[PDB]
């Protein structure tokens, strides 16, 4: 009851930074966002950072192989298996860097490491071709790279953003770039953001694997309303897709998002979470992914936080129960998930 799971994926954000070692403290820093319907930023201070919560680690580096290897025992204690890194293509040394360095502290506590390919410039599919080919070539063999079955998996974000007819020609047998058959092979697991009309021949007509839903926040979307998922995975299961539900403990962005406040889920001192938990377990899917290790501009993280209130902002934090909680209740949950598989 404490080995970790490979079929619980756990969104990871490897973005931030600290003047010490990034020369500015990154994302701890952060714009706020104009209303869709100034604005100003967040400094990144020790007493202003971009998040409604704080975290135990401070404001900490990605790239800190001190903060990584504190990570990876934090997924140990979590059970979840696998990582999943977001994905910029930023193209620079530093991002190169810092993937290096996760994979190496990954494989050191046997966990793996998927991608998360984000909505970068301009991406479509013969860049996300080229992207697939340079991250399997670069660290396919690396110890810690996760394999399904022998298959890479990535996730897509947003990928309705990218039309069907594009994405056959990367993920059909018969499309013009696939990767079908090839030693470029993945699992492809695309959005599902919207009702079954739209999503199931969007689903089908792309060719992906699968689909994830991402949002942390219940009823966010229809794809994130959990009432929702049985149908959505006996939908997967009567095409051949890999449903994998994303549940999370919360969701609070209004430091960055002022305007966005109707999004809130309460944590209810972890009764939300073992809630979304418990539905995505129920549902009878073959893996899970969880929003988020630490995405703290949202409010998702696992990551331990701490209580702080400093002279800028009163930060909000775990409350009645401590900083690792919501590391040991998701070990809880891989335990329930596994004696369900
Ligand atoms: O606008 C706030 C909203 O922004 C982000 O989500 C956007 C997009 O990425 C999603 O696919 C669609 C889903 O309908 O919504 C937005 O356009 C997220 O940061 C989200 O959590 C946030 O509420
Ligand atoms: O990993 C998928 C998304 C997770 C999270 N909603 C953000 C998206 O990133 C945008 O918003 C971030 C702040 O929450 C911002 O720092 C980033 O630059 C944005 O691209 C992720 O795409």
């Amino acid at each position: 009851g404490t080995e970790l799971d490979y079929d619980t994926f756990c969104f990871y954000y490897d973005w931030y930074g600290s003047e010490a070692i990034d020369g500015q403290y990154r994302h701890w820093a952060h714009a706020i966002a104009p209303d869709p319907n100034n604005p100003g930023t967040i400094p990144g201070t020790q007493e202003s950072i971009a998040s409604n919560f704080y975290p135990q680690l401070g404001r900490y580096s990605s790239s800190d192989p001190n903060i990584l290897t504190k990570h990876m025992d934090m997924f140990v204690m979590a059970r979840t298996g696998v990582l999943a890194l977001t994905w910029w293509n930023e193209q620079d040394e530093t991002e190169a860097k810092r993937i290096g360095l996760i994979l190496d502290a990954a494989d050191k506590k046997k966990i793996k490491v998927c991608f998360h390919l984000e909505p970068y410039p301009s991406r479509n599919v013969q860049n996300l071709r080229e992207n697939i080919v340079k991250l399997i070539t670069r660290y396919g063999n690396h110890p810690a790279f996760y394999r399904k079955d022998g298959k890479p998996l990535f996730f897509i974000y947003d990928s309705y953003l990218i039309e069907p007819s594009e994405w056959e020609k990367l993920l059909s047998p018969g499309g013009s770039i696939t990767i079908r058959n090839t030693a470029y092979d993945a699992l492809m697991i695309g959005l599902w953001t919207s009702s079954p009309t739209v999503q199931r021949p969007f689903i089908l007509n792309a060719h992906f694997d699968g689909f994830y839903t991402y949002f942390a926040a219940t009823g966010f979307t229809y794809g994130s309303t959990p009432t929702n998922w049985v149908s959505m995975q006996k939908w997967a299961k009567e095409n051949g897709k890999i449903f994998i539900p994303s549940v999370g403990p919360g969701y609070i962005d209004t430091r960055i998002r002022p305007w966005n406040g109707s999004v809130i889920r309460t944590r209810t001192d972890g009764q939300y979470y073992d809630a979304m938990y418990r539905k995505a377990i129920e549902a009878g899917v073959s893996a899970i992914s969880i929003t988020s290790f630490n995405e703290w501009h949202e409010g998702s993280q696992i990551e331990p936080a701490v209580p702080y209130t400093s002279s800028e902002f009163t930060y909000l934090d775990y409350e009645n129960r401590e900083p690792d909680y919501y590391l040991t209740r998701t070990a809880y949950w891989v335990g329930k998930f596994r004696e369900s598989k």
